[PDB]
């Protein structure tokens, strides 16, 4: 068993982007000796994936294990520069180890860039408050339902004409309809509110489930993705 | 294989504008006993999009609900989806997909792009993205194997380009592993810039599919292209 931690320095840059500082932490709390590898990578906006490091020449680098005895730690210092031309919004960035048994140890850290860590994600006046509406974060592999709640509150001045779906992109390629394409013109100071569930069927592969929602502007052409996690076992 | 699933599109081009795509769909039940599963139509797409085939009038409700083939029968039936012009332009996959009450997945795929030539290597304004399993190597075995994979971009402009690059492999589990480190190259007008490089799979990597995913950016204007491909761990 490892334990795996992960601290960023810093976790709101401008849009111009800025320089994150990471603290790894991987422990190994079993008597055995444990052999490992891991990484450093990053998530984000409009499909951006990329690893935390960055070399000045051609990267030729393997990637290589790493050894712990009985409760010893390895802890690492690692950053890497987020640029202005990546796309303002929440990113995720996740320590990954995987050990020689296959057991997969992740911890995971979010940072913003170019709007508040602690308000809704928005289109102009338009907050989206998408949420795993009871913190359901796994699923038996005999099956369960996990609902979503969703709102979409006008804070403009004038109506807002806005479309909205959902899938679920998960194990072998698949990309599950959660909720189909709605169009809503919505006035102002109105909202539109609802639950929507998925159902895990017990037919459904084991693995990870990235509960993706999208919501765009189609007058001004912006869009917008909350992403969430659940494990199917 | 019990299920065979075939996808066809009625057009595979669209201006930046976008339009209308209509679909056929065939499940097919090659087995001489019944077959139930679920199915649906889904599109992926440039700038992490990914969107239902299906649209509705109001609220959506429903559930994915089950069908079933007696022996030898087939299922064939027609889905349209619009493509908005808010849309990025860029390659899209359409993905008919079967899951059967067993846990058997049943793909089939279909390419469309909207902006940009179908038959045309990505590009940045005059920079081509020339990506590709070297060996068409598809998959590997669950105690592990190594995959290489070409790299060229070819520099068309009349001035130097200034690049930025990297290679991650997203696969099973959440995992986003390193393939080729972010790297920035200065690419002369007529010049291409050529590397290999390989991701190799561990045998302790979890099992299932992973997409090998190449990013390169225009560092002077900021456009972004990607490129990706899908390797299979058994």
């Amino acid at each position: 068993v490892i334990e795996a931690n992960l601290s960023l320095n810093q976790n709101q840059l401008a849009s111009n982007g800025g320089y994150i500082s990471s603290q790894l932490g991987i422990r190994n709390e079993s008597c055995e000796t444990v052999k490992f590898k891991y990484w450093l990578s990053i998530k984000g906006p409009e499909g951006i994936y990329f690893p935390a490091k960055a070399v000045v020449g051609v990267d030729t680098a393997q990637q290589e294990s790493d050894a712990l005895t009985d409760g010893r730690m390895l802890n690492v210092t690692r950053g890497f520069w987020v640029p202005e031309y990546m796309a303002d919004g929440k990113y995720t960035v996740s320590l990954q180890v995987v050990a020689e048994n296959g057991k997969v140890f992740k911890a995971n850290q979010e940072f913003v860039k170019g709007v508040d860590l602690n308000s809704l994600p928005e289109l102009n006046g338009l907050t989206i408050d998408i949420k795993n509406q009871f913190g359901i974060n796994s699923v038996e592999s005999t099956g369960g339902f996990v609902p979503f709640t969703v709102d979409l509150n006008n804070g403009r001045e004038g109506e807002a004409n806005v479309e909205f779906w959902m899938t679920a992109v998960g194990p072998d390629g698949l990309i599950i309809p959660v909720n189909a394409r709605e169009k809503w013109v919505i006035a102002s100071g109105d909202t539109y509110s609802k639950v929507r569930g998925i159902n895990f069927d017990k037919s459904y592969p084991a693995g990870e489930y990235t509960i993706n929602a999208q919501v765009v502007d189609i007058v001004s052409g912006e869009r917008v993705e909350q992403s969430m996690t659940v494990v199917k076992k």
